């Protein structure tokens, strides 16, 4: 099965998922000089005040913080989006070292990690139908750099020892994802894909320019997670990021000058 190893990593995915070599794959490098400011882009509207987290899961590739998406609660709208998108889960991608881990890059700069807040377009009724549509998902991407701790991340960090290995989950209620948001909502946007199999070309990417800082200790705890299941040889969950993919016939737009 696919993963983040030397024999099943990103360069192999196209054999089972040949959309891997498609026209709108993610992530990409954001060349900041050639992204154009688009004055028609709107401010991003992030409304997380009623978000209801339920559970955190080690799925063997990352951990997902899952949300109850059965009511109109935690929604993303505005920005480049038409309509409204409901938060279903967030997760991260990170490195074995501070100098790598992000999926998107900025003028080739790799950040230590990247947070993905995943939302589905309500007009398609559920996530599984949304991923079949070219405007089905909106993923809010936020870079992480190592410096001062992020207080709003610590609750996630401290539950990780309970979900060390693949297939483990833990209750995770009352987590407020507003505590993971940078001060500024300036962003870049482009049409792309899921960054893990099935690599479906269903995402409007919204990547914030301002990173959040987390401490070394916080990322170090991400790096103690395991890709393996309990009772199997330990494989640390590190370097769970896909490299930048060809931009092809796409424009990256900036919300800001
Ligand atoms: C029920 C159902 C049906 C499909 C195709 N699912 C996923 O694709 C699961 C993977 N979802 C996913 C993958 C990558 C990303 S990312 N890394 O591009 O944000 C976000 C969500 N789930
Ligand atoms: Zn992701």
């Amino acid at each position: 099965h696919w993963g983040y190893g030397k024999h099943n990593g990103p360069e192999h995915w196209h054999k089972d998922f040949p959309i891997a070599k498609g026209e709108r794959q993610s992530p990409v490098d954001i060349d900041t000089h050639t992204a154009k400011y688009d004055p028609s882009l709107k401010p991003l509207s992030v409304s997380y005040d009623q978000a209801t987290s339920l559970r955190i899961l080690n799925n063997g590739h990352a951990f997902n913080v899952e949300f109850d998406d059965s009511q109109d609660k935690a929604v993303l709208k505005g920005g480049p989006l038409d309509g409204t998108y409901r938060l279903i889960q967030f997760h991260f991608h990170w490195g074995s070292l501070d100098g790598q881990g992000s999926e998107h890059t900025v003028d080739k700069k790799k950040y230590a990690a990247e947070l993905h807040l995943v939302h589905w377009n309500t007009k398609y009724g559920d996530f599984g139908k949304a991923v079949q549509q070219p405007d089905g998902l909106a993923v809010l991407g936020i870079f992480l750099k190592v410096g001062s701790a992020k207080p709003g991340l610590q609750k996630v960090v401290d539950v990780l020892d309970s979900i060390k290995t693949k297939g483990k989950s833990a209750d995770f209620t009352n987590f407020d994802p507003r505590g993971l948001l940078p001060e500024s909502l300036d962003y870049w946007t482009y049409p792309g894909s899921l960054t893990t199999p099935p690599l479906l070309e269903c995402v409007t990417w919204i990547v914030l320019k301002e990173p959040i800082s987390v401490s070394s200790e916080q990322v170090l705890k991400f790096r103690k997670l395991n890709f393996n299941g309990e009772g199997e040889p330990e494989e640390l969950m590190v370097d769970n990021w896909r490299p930048a993919q060809p931009l092809k016939n796409r424009q990256i737009k900036a919300s800001f000058k």
